[PDB]
């Protein structure tokens, strides 16, 4: 595969209309850049996941959490 | 021991000139209030302490760190 790019730049507006690397390009590539879940480990942190309904049009009348809570580390 | 306080308060400027509790008062007393060293444990964190000179007007000609770096956990 290959690409070609054709465009104009205007030095008289520089740095605007200049073709540049991304503001965060290097930190993105090095793994320095942080996202939401890159927050360090907090003491007593837990993780969440949804419990879902699978029966369209039905109503949930009873929920048994015991099989989940029997696993050590489920809170 | 005992104290007395005498002061004016100006209802027309309220809440300016009102005698109130501190903005942070309850969190300061509960231990919810955070100061610089209440920042959570960070991964790979170390603690610093100063090594000090004890001989005024002398020059330090040699530093032997090996007795310190011999202790596990000194980096």
């Amino acid at each position: 595969s290959s690409g070609q790019q054709s465009f104009e730049t205007f030095q008289e507006h520089y740095p605007v209309t200049k073709a540049t690397e991304k503001h965060e390009g290097l930190i993105q590539c090095s793994g320095e850049a942080t996202y939401s879940n890159d927050l360090p480990t907090q003491h007593n942190q837990l993780w969440a996941a949804f419990v879902i309904a699978k029966k369209v049009g039905a109503k949930v009348t009873k929920v048994d959490t015991q099989p989940a809570l029997d696993l050590p580390g489920v809170v």
